[PDB]
Protein backbone atom coordinates (compact mmCIF):
# COMPACT_ATOMS: atom_id res chain seq x y z
CA UNK A 1 0.00 0.00 0.00
CA UNK A 2 0.80 3.82 0.04
CA UNK A 3 0.63 6.56 2.97
CA UNK A 4 -1.44 8.42 0.03
CA UNK A 5 -3.56 6.05 -0.38
CA UNK A 6 -7.63 7.26 -0.06
CA UNK A 7 -10.75 5.24 -0.55
CA UNK A 8 -12.37 1.65 -1.00
CA UNK A 9 -10.51 -1.24 -3.10
CA UNK A 10 -11.84 0.40 -6.61
CA UNK A 11 -13.82 -1.43 -9.47
CA UNK A 12 -14.82 -0.32 -12.61
CA UNK A 13 -18.26 -0.01 -11.19
CA UNK A 14 -17.24 2.38 -8.56
CA UNK A 15 -14.60 4.36 -11.51
CA UNK A 16 -17.62 4.81 -13.47
CA UNK A 17 -20.31 6.52 -11.50
CA UNK A 18 -20.44 10.23 -11.62
CA UNK A 19 -18.70 10.29 -8.45
CA UNK A 20 -15.97 8.73 -6.15
CA UNK A 21 -16.56 8.29 -2.32
CA UNK A 22 -16.11 11.83 -1.29
CA UNK A 23 -18.44 14.82 -1.24
CA UNK A 24 -16.88 18.07 -3.43
CA UNK A 25 -17.39 22.09 -2.66
CA UNK A 26 -15.89 24.14 -4.89
CA UNK A 27 -14.20 27.96 -4.57
CA UNK A 28 -13.90 30.56 -6.92
CA UNK A 29 -10.38 31.80 -7.83
CA UNK A 30 -10.13 35.57 -8.84
CA UNK A 31 -8.45 36.88 -12.02
CA UNK A 32 -6.72 39.68 -10.13
CA UNK A 33 -4.93 37.55 -7.67
CA UNK A 34 -4.31 34.06 -9.98
CA UNK A 35 -1.99 35.20 -12.59
CA UNK A 36 -3.33 32.43 -14.53
CA UNK A 37 -6.93 34.38 -15.07
CA UNK A 38 -10.34 33.01 -13.24
CA UNK A 39 -10.81 29.44 -11.84
CA UNK A 40 -12.88 27.25 -9.88
CA UNK A 41 -11.16 24.71 -7.31
CA UNK A 42 -13.20 21.53 -6.15
CA UNK A 43 -11.96 19.79 -2.97
CA UNK A 44 -13.55 16.87 -0.94
CA UNK A 45 -15.30 17.86 2.02
CA UNK A 46 -14.58 15.55 5.27
CA UNK A 47 -11.28 14.64 5.16
CA UNK A 48 -8.22 14.74 6.43
CA UNK A 49 -4.08 14.80 5.80
CA UNK A 50 -3.13 16.32 2.65
CA UNK A 51 -3.91 14.87 -0.95
CA UNK A 52 -2.46 15.51 -4.88
CA UNK A 53 -4.06 18.56 -6.49
CA UNK A 54 -4.12 18.95 -10.53
CA UNK A 55 -4.39 21.96 -12.75
CA UNK A 56 -7.21 21.39 -15.18
CA UNK A 57 -6.72 23.82 -18.41
CA UNK A 58 -8.68 24.32 -21.50
CA UNK A 59 -7.37 25.97 -24.91
CA UNK A 60 -9.26 26.61 -27.91
CA UNK A 61 -10.53 29.43 -29.51
CA UNK A 62 -14.53 29.95 -29.52
CA UNK A 63 -14.82 26.54 -27.67
CA UNK A 64 -18.59 25.38 -27.21
CA UNK A 65 -17.69 23.66 -23.98
CA UNK A 66 -14.67 23.44 -21.86
CA UNK A 67 -13.02 21.26 -19.31
CA UNK A 68 -15.44 21.41 -16.13
CA UNK A 69 -16.29 17.96 -16.24
CA UNK A 70 -13.06 16.62 -14.49
CA UNK A 71 -13.15 19.17 -11.67
CA UNK A 72 -15.95 17.24 -9.49
CA UNK A 73 -15.20 14.16 -11.01
CA UNK A 74 -11.41 13.92 -9.88
CA UNK A 75 -12.09 15.86 -6.82
CA UNK A 76 -14.66 13.70 -5.21
CA UNK A 77 -11.90 10.44 -5.40
CA UNK A 78 -9.64 12.36 -3.32
CA UNK A 79 -7.61 15.43 -5.10
CA UNK A 80 -7.69 19.11 -5.07
CA UNK A 81 -8.50 20.03 -8.68
CA UNK A 82 -8.85 23.55 -10.10
CA UNK A 83 -10.80 24.43 -13.21
CA UNK A 84 -9.15 27.40 -15.34
CA UNK A 85 -11.71 29.88 -17.19
CA UNK A 86 -11.73 29.41 -20.45
CA UNK A 87 -11.82 33.30 -21.42
CA UNK A 88 -8.10 33.87 -20.09
CA UNK A 89 -4.64 36.35 -21.35
CA UNK A 90 -3.45 33.14 -22.68
CA UNK A 91 -3.50 31.26 -25.98
CA UNK A 92 -0.85 29.53 -27.80
CA UNK A 93 1.01 26.09 -25.92
CA UNK A 94 3.96 28.30 -24.79
CA UNK A 95 2.05 31.19 -22.97
CA UNK A 96 -0.54 28.04 -21.56
CA UNK A 97 2.86 26.89 -20.12
CA UNK A 98 3.07 29.58 -18.12
CA UNK A 99 -0.55 29.84 -17.53
CA UNK A 100 -0.02 26.29 -15.99
CA UNK A 101 3.03 27.12 -13.74
CA UNK A 102 1.12 30.06 -12.47
CA UNK A 103 -1.80 28.06 -11.28
CA UNK A 104 0.39 25.24 -9.81
CA UNK A 105 2.35 28.29 -7.51
CA UNK A 106 -1.10 29.35 -6.86
CA UNK A 107 -2.66 25.89 -5.74
CA UNK A 108 1.17 25.35 -3.73
CA UNK A 109 0.82 28.46 -1.77
CA UNK A 110 -3.06 28.06 -1.10
CA UNK A 111 -2.01 24.94 1.18
CA UNK A 112 -0.53 27.54 3.74
CA UNK A 113 -3.26 30.86 3.17
CA UNK A 114 -5.04 30.77 6.40
CA UNK A 115 -8.38 31.49 4.96
CA UNK A 116 -8.28 29.08 2.18
CA UNK A 117 -11.03 26.40 1.98
CA UNK A 118 -8.21 24.18 1.05
CA UNK A 119 -5.45 25.27 3.82
CA UNK A 120 -3.49 21.62 5.02
CA UNK A 121 -5.27 19.69 1.99
CA UNK A 122 -2.66 20.09 -0.41
CA UNK A 123 0.47 17.94 -0.84
CA UNK A 124 2.70 20.83 -2.47
CA UNK A 125 5.06 17.22 -3.70
CA UNK A 126 2.28 15.56 -5.53
CA UNK A 127 0.97 18.29 -8.68
CA UNK A 128 -0.45 16.73 -12.12
CA UNK A 129 -2.23 18.46 -15.19
CA UNK A 130 -4.86 17.86 -17.33
CA UNK A 131 -5.09 19.96 -20.26
CA UNK A 132 -6.74 20.24 -23.95
CA UNK A 133 -5.48 21.57 -27.05
CA UNK A 134 -3.01 24.28 -26.97
CA UNK A 135 -3.76 23.27 -23.21
CA UNK A 136 -2.87 19.96 -24.01
CA UNK A 137 0.19 21.05 -25.85
CA UNK A 138 1.34 23.73 -22.53
CA UNK A 139 0.69 20.06 -20.50
CA UNK A 140 3.55 18.38 -22.69
CA UNK A 141 5.92 21.55 -21.89
CA UNK A 142 5.05 21.54 -18.15
CA UNK A 143 5.42 17.47 -18.00
CA UNK A 144 9.24 18.13 -19.04
CA UNK A 145 10.20 20.53 -16.78
CA UNK A 146 10.00 17.74 -13.63
CA UNK A 147 7.78 19.53 -11.43
CA UNK A 148 4.49 17.29 -12.27
CA UNK A 149 4.06 14.17 -11.41
CA UNK A 150 1.80 13.40 -13.64
CA UNK A 151 0.03 14.73 -17.10
CA UNK A 152 -3.02 13.67 -18.87
CA UNK A 153 -2.60 15.75 -22.65
CA UNK A 154 -6.38 16.06 -23.84
CA UNK A 155 -7.15 16.03 -27.84
CA UNK A 156 -3.40 18.08 -27.11
CA UNK A 157 -2.36 20.53 -30.56
CA UNK A 158 1.19 21.71 -30.87
CA UNK A 159 4.04 22.52 -33.46
CA UNK A 160 6.36 20.31 -32.10
CA UNK A 161 7.14 16.91 -30.45
CA UNK A 162 10.17 18.74 -28.57
CA UNK A 163 8.65 18.85 -25.48
CA UNK A 164 6.89 15.56 -25.58
CA UNK A 165 10.25 13.34 -25.92
CA UNK A 166 11.64 15.33 -23.11
CA UNK A 167 8.72 14.45 -20.48
CA UNK A 168 9.59 13.99 -17.10
CA UNK A 169 6.21 12.61 -15.91
CA UNK A 170 3.98 9.88 -16.62
CA UNK A 171 2.13 10.52 -19.23
CA UNK A 172 -1.59 9.22 -20.91
CA UNK A 173 -2.48 11.34 -24.16
CA UNK A 174 -6.04 11.24 -24.72
CA UNK A 175 -6.61 11.05 -28.78
CA UNK A 176 -9.77 11.87 -30.25
CA UNK A 177 -10.11 9.71 -33.51
CA UNK A 178 -12.18 11.70 -35.96
CA UNK A 179 -10.51 15.48 -34.42
CA UNK A 180 -10.43 17.80 -36.89
CA UNK A 181 -8.72 20.43 -34.92
CA UNK A 182 -5.68 18.68 -33.87
CA UNK A 183 -5.87 15.46 -35.78
CA UNK A 184 -4.10 12.35 -34.05
CA UNK A 185 -1.73 11.69 -37.30
CA UNK A 186 -0.16 15.20 -36.95
CA UNK A 187 -0.39 16.07 -32.89
CA UNK A 188 -1.56 12.97 -30.28
CA UNK A 189 -0.07 10.69 -32.18
CA UNK A 190 3.51 12.08 -32.88
CA UNK A 191 3.28 13.32 -29.69
CA UNK A 192 2.58 10.21 -27.51
CA UNK A 193 5.55 8.22 -29.83
CA UNK A 194 8.23 10.46 -28.99
CA UNK A 195 7.68 10.05 -25.26
CA UNK A 196 10.67 8.75 -23.78
CA UNK A 197 10.99 5.00 -22.68
CA UNK A 198 11.59 6.16 -18.86
CA UNK A 199 8.35 6.96 -18.05
CA UNK A 200 5.40 5.17 -17.55
CA UNK A 201 2.88 6.40 -20.66
CA UNK A 202 -0.48 5.42 -22.29
CA UNK A 203 -2.39 6.58 -25.65
CA UNK A 204 -5.87 6.15 -25.66
CA UNK A 205 -7.97 6.93 -28.81
CA UNK A 206 -11.51 7.47 -28.83
CA UNK A 207 -13.88 6.04 -31.23
CA UNK A 208 -15.34 8.48 -32.88
CA UNK A 209 -14.80 11.73 -31.11
CA UNK A 210 -14.47 14.96 -32.19
CA UNK A 211 -11.89 17.68 -30.75
CA UNK A 212 -14.02 18.21 -27.56
CA UNK A 213 -13.73 14.23 -26.59
CA UNK A 214 -11.94 14.05 -24.08
CA UNK A 215 -13.34 16.76 -22.15
CA UNK A 216 -16.46 14.94 -20.25
CA UNK A 217 -19.39 15.80 -19.87
CA UNK A 218 -21.06 13.56 -23.16
CA UNK A 219 -20.83 9.92 -24.32
CA UNK A 220 -17.53 9.08 -23.64
CA UNK A 221 -16.96 9.29 -19.44
CA UNK A 222 -16.88 5.81 -18.76
CA UNK A 223 -13.20 5.61 -20.57
CA UNK A 224 -12.33 8.50 -19.07
CA UNK A 225 -12.99 7.88 -16.26
CA UNK A 226 -10.97 4.35 -16.31
CA UNK A 227 -7.94 5.37 -17.40
CA UNK A 228 -7.96 9.34 -16.31
CA UNK A 229 -8.89 8.51 -12.45
CA UNK A 230 -6.56 5.78 -12.38
CA UNK A 231 -3.32 7.30 -13.97
CA UNK A 232 -3.88 10.16 -11.17
CA UNK A 233 -4.25 7.37 -8.61
CA UNK A 234 -0.89 5.43 -9.58
CA UNK A 235 1.36 8.91 -10.06
CA UNK A 236 0.13 11.16 -7.72
CA UNK A 237 -0.79 8.72 -5.15
CA UNK A 238 1.63 5.75 -5.67
CA UNK A 239 -1.84 3.86 -5.31
CA UNK A 240 -1.38 0.43 -7.31
CA UNK A 241 -4.34 -1.01 -6.52
CA UNK A 242 -4.81 1.10 -9.72
CA UNK A 243 -3.03 -0.22 -11.78
CA UNK A 244 -5.85 -3.54 -12.43
CA UNK A 245 -7.52 -0.31 -14.95
CA UNK A 246 -4.38 0.53 -16.60
CA UNK A 247 -2.03 -2.63 -17.59
CA UNK A 248 -12.80 -1.54 -25.55
CA UNK A 249 -15.44 -1.04 -28.07
CA UNK A 250 -14.85 3.13 -27.05
CA UNK A 251 -11.35 2.84 -27.95
CA UNK A 252 -10.51 2.95 -31.57
CA UNK A 253 -6.76 2.44 -30.62
CA UNK A 254 -4.18 1.76 -27.61
CA UNK A 255 -0.84 2.53 -26.68
CA UNK A 256 1.48 1.96 -23.59
CA UNK A 257 4.45 0.51 -21.86
CA UNK A 258 2.92 -1.89 -19.21
CA UNK A 259 3.40 -3.17 -16.67
CA UNK A 260 4.42 -0.02 -14.74
CA UNK A 261 7.41 -0.79 -12.23
CA UNK A 262 5.97 -0.09 -8.54
NA1 LIG B 1 -12.41 8.38 -37.53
Amino acid sequence: GSAYQRGPDPSVSFLEADRGQYSVRSSRVSSLVSGFGGGTIYYPTGTTGTMGAVVVIPGFVSAESSIDWWGPKLASYGFVVMTIDTNTGFDQPPSRARQINNALDYLVSQNSRSSSPVRGMIDTNRLGVIGWSMGGGGTLRVASEGRIKAAIPLAPWDTTSYYASRSQAPTLIFACESDVIAPVLQHASPFYNSLPSSIDKAFVEINGGSHYCGNGGSIYNDVLSRFGVSWMKLHLDEDSRYKQFLCDSQISDYRGNCPYLE
